[PDB]
């Protein structure tokens, strides 16, 4: 049958460590996939983690990363959290250089956008099946999540970008059920940018924190209503979570408009926690090196700066990188609320460092009702590799 | 129970990629099947790709590729459509130079065919066991489809040739249910060649797009009938779709004769769509480089060379190869009509490059009821290996 | 449910390939287990293949072979039939290094010996874990099978030998339901020698064919009732099945007695065809180089050396081996006969080359109602490996 | 549904060898964890070995050991008992650098504890998805069992120890149902000491024989009553099983002191049988090389020094190690009493050995009515490796 998904999100005190692939310290001697941007998804048997792939294995002449991003060989595969991302326990979702996936409680429905920037396909599938097909719609990358989409009741929803990556862009939400589209809408952001967008399902509604990449500092937030009305706008809290960004102290938040004439960004994700929230940012300021997560008191509905919990996951010494949200389905959590869980991807090899590669790791962890002590699960790795 | 299969092939105006196992370029550092003809049918829950091995692996001195095509090491094998043909993934399927595959809805049914040339053995398994057994009825050569054979309501059917590659042979259908031989016919063709037919489900009807070694550049088409009774030709269309071929400029469709002087081939598919059809060819009109597939307007059923649609999906500076036909159980699809697709595989190492081996990738691809943008979705691996 | 294996023997003309693993040539480069002594069992689901480790893999130091039979690192384990003895897709089974196993329809028992020869002991296991126990019972390397252990309606029957490999040993017959020993019993065969027995079901009765290590050329007999009330003696034709052996023309056969002055033996198999027999061979009437498999008409009951059939699976330029037999549970053959099948091992590297290691692949052959002409599937690897 | 649980220990003469990994010979050339304390704790399905890996490989460079056992690559993970712990056919459970687990009939519960040593963290899985959490409660290297916790009647319980490695330390008792923590105690053992419990069901209590790190060379134990009353001590019998540890003929047992003024330890275990004990051992008194195990008559209830039964299973020319106890669910067994089996670890590489590495092998053993041969059943790696 289907997952609810209709309960409001747990509220946590801090995050416990799930999982950690430890796939790159693994991939020195084994055959692990060189991949990047490691999602995790959860059907109501097991959580999964998602990757792409380059179609080559670390410590191999084809990991040589001079390949492009959107190159054709990019697949999307899967293993159960926690696992490397290795040949041999590896699952091929769908072809793919940008994805998603969610568990209706059913099957599992995965979205794989490949083909020529100027008119990529992005293909729906279903049951291990392609169902349905999104083309571009605006002859730029067509380009998605990269993390867990979101189901409620049957219906998954998830939110595409199609456009330039630095001025505006056109934004659209998808609906589908059983793999084929049933419904979608064009988000109105005049001046606004959304990308990589990591939602949850909280209180019926789909809740995403994403990414801007134009003029944001602070990070565009879309709470989507099962009938695809929505809202959009910003992470209120008057502290900036995009990378790279500018000191808190010069911030003052704003919940409709994007702030800091920093225009790059990377991938994080928040938790809304009934007017409070739980944000997450790269330590370094700059630099996509270390990770941390803070709780805002209102922070989701005011410019509030007032910090009541800090943990970090990723000391500043250490790499880290991309980050989403997803959600423990009540059938495995068992509570009577759906436990906030993210994941951190850690990215070694090129640029920062000097290897002919580029891969990543990820730690993944929880909700929980308790304070967890701040610590760094870092990658470990010791670069350069054999080559 | 058993899959119906008794629907028409679904109207499509393009396909979407499917999967890509990218072996070959993984095969650089993993434990990879060197493989050929990788051809995929699907189980009321799964589709796998099939491909025949010579108990080798890549980058291993056993890939010396001096060995026979009809070794006695060939052995028959699968894994999950999109997976390369890894040694820790695969199961084991038949032993075999040549054979098919289909899943009536219950088990799995496969056929190789092993053995010398002039009394070779055509072993049919169900359920991961042998049941019945085909001999070489013509003492040269028995060979079959290489691609997913077809069962409708229970009852599977496929085509065999036992005779010469040139000159006429002998062909039959076979019919079977549950493992066991139920039924057989002789195809009256005389100045007819046929091989490796790509055969599907239309109108509870099997269809088959095959191959002519003899004289056709032009491909035969064979249309079954439970009952075994049966309709062979060409495809109509007055368009050359074998390879080696002359220019389409050249070509007089024919309905019920071969045409061009041509005497070699590969393995092709074609979908017949109402009296329209897609047809698939290497794009190069002699080498194997290249994969696109046009719908002729009414060129099931008349000499028309009037094309609606093209699609690239192998652009003309990369290695193509083989290519079948398939369809989704409406089981996994959810459609009323059985969603048409199709593999290429696409052949790397010797002949063509300079390598002591030789193997092969591949892309899947699907219906859809959208028009799907030309591109690549080439091999990719970096040859010479380290040997 | 239990499978109730009361039927008889099909009557089979030939046998058909069922499956063939190639793990040494795939040993090459992959990580397949150097094995020995590669037995088929099945369930009523599957047939997998058994074999013994020395806990090393092909291509390794460990492989080194200088560690004797019965070392303590020797492990049974299988695979599904056809794939290679490989570390990612075993199954761990017992500690042993001489087994037998068998499924009774609804768990598997295997039976493992190892520890001293001295004072051997067999952990019998049921749904993998350890249930009863069989000491060695005349302190000299207790020994079984090497082959499928028989069930019928339930209870489990397998033959033990303990004692000298020359002169008389000691055996018996055990008997279990459920993995735990029910019943046994002491086979008197005075100037006889029994090991490693290939039994099959028949007719409501264990009918084996074994060895004789002490001065046998003629396999002994030994059909088991279900009340261990039993017969022994050798097969009657009048044609020599055991290796080492003297010419076929020089050979009286005899019912009760060995003959020929050969002592030493090799493990092989024979089905009985209502009084007619297939029984196997090397051909090579000193080396184990060769198989094949004649049928004597009323040889299982007459000094018949009227041989009606003769098939090749192994030519004489290539290592045969060890060679038992099993049955296609009728859940999977579908036939209301038990399918006769073998397996022919194939050893390599030491003894006969020059490698430090040793070990062996296998072919699986069936039944089947027809008649399949000669070849050779050998191992097909290249010694000698990087070593 | 929930697994009883609440029968007597069966009574045994000796154990059968239940399964080998070889995972380090097997190392040599396949990919196998660098892994640590791999115990045993079983479903009612299956039992599988449990162990702490590195995210390393055995021969990488990642295997240098020079990293910290409490590191924050140490995760937790599982295989089918037997298999050796390979990236293959392994599955994450939990991080940690210190662990438990158990199954109780419906799902399995893992409880692996990680963080800094001031603050670690333990957090309990359950279903393969975090449910609670406890935090360090003194400040001091927060540890668990390192073997199978218990669970009777659908409740698990399990010991740690949050203080000095010397002097006194806190202990305490937590019990869970479904992973959410119901209830807990604090061990109150003044001048005693205890760390990594083995523990089993037994007579609806939880009995288990740990370790004595501070003055101890006899063994704490300490039975638990479903409801956390509790009941702390020592071994009694007057020979002492901890190592190092002095002779047996200047040790005067005692049944609620520590004895021996060594204050090192290693992880043991021991079962009660009536009034009896079967305890084990290394066979050196100083070192962690050999393994054996003796039945001492009264031994659980008084300063016996009757030894009514011995068994080696490693000999003292080969390293042993850690070792734990476990039970065989009754659902796997058939008996009407819990059969009582435990694991020997083997470690290899540093310190006793040159080599930068380290990890272990090990070898599971079960009840049995029957008296087992002695014989050693050791690592049988051939160190240095590639390194
Ligand atoms: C096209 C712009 C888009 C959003 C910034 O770029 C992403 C940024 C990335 C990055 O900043 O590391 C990696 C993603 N693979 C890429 N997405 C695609 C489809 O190429
Ligand atoms: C015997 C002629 C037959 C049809 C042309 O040859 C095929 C052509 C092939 C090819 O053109 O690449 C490869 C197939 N492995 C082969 N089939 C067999 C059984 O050897
Ligand atoms: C002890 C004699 C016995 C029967 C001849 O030897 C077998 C012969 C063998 C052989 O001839 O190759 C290999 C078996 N591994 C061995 N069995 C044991 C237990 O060592
Ligand atoms: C903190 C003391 C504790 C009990 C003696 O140490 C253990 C001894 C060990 C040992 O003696 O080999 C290895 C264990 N990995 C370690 N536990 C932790 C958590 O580090």
């Amino acid at each position: 049958t289907y997952m609810n998904n209709t309960e409001a999100i747990c509220d946590a005190k801090g995050f416990a460590p799930f999982s950690k692939d430890n796939g790159i310290r693994i991939g020195s001697r084994g055959h692990i996939f060189v991949i990047r941007e490691p999602f995790v998804s959860c059907s109501p048997i097991e959580c999964r983690t998602f990757f792409l792939t380059q179609g080559s294995l670390l410590n191999d002449k084809h990991s040589n990363g001079t390949v492009k991003d959107r190159s054709p060989f990019r697949t999307l595969m899967s293993v159960e959290v926690g696992q490397s991302p290795n040949v041999y326990q590896a699952r091929f979702e769908a072809v793919a250089w940008s994805a998603t996936a969610c568990h209706d409680g059913k099957k599992w429905m995965t979205v794989g956008v490949t083909g020529p920037d100027s008119k990529a396909v992005a293909v729906i599938h279903y049951g291990g099946v392609p169902t349905d097909v999104v083309n571009s719609w605006a002859g730029d990358i067509l380009r998605t999540q990269e993390s867990s989409c979101t189901c409620i009741q049957g219906d998954c929803y998830w939110v595409m970008t199609d456009g330039p990556a630095n001025r505006q862009a056109q934004y659209r939400i998808y609906k589908a059920n059983q793999g084929r589209i049933i419904g979608q809408t064009d988000i109105s952001f005049n001046g606004g940018h959304i990308e990589e967008c990591s939602c949850y399902p909280n209180d019926g509604k789909v809740e995403c924190v994403c990414r801007d990449g134009w003029t944001g500092t602070n990070r565009p937030v879309l709470v989507i209503s099962p009938d695809l009305s929505y809202r959009v706008g910003y992470l209120c809290a008057g502290i900036p979570s995009d990378t790279p960004r500018g000191e808190d102290t010069q911030f003052t938040g704003s919940c409709t408009s994007p702030m800091g004439n920093q225009g790059y960004g990377v991938k994080g994700f928040g938790f809304r926690q009934g007017t409070d929230v739980w944000m997450g940012r790269t330590i370094s300021r700059t630099s996509r090196s270390g990770f941390e997560i803070l709780r805002i008191k209102n922070g989701w509905t005011q410019t509030s700066k007032e910090q009541i919990r800090k943990q970090v996951v990723v000391d500043n010494l250490n790499w880290s990188g991309y980050s989403g949200s997803f959600t423990l389905p009540v059938e495995l959590s068992g509570k009577d609320c759906l436990v906030p869980c993210f994941w951190v991807e850690m990215i070694r090899g090129k640029p920062e460092e000097k290897t002919i590669w580029t891969s990543s790791s990820s730690i993944v962890m929880c909700g929980v009702d308790y304070e967890v002590a701040d610590w760094s699960w870092h990658d470990g790795a010791i670069l350069p590799f054999d080559i």
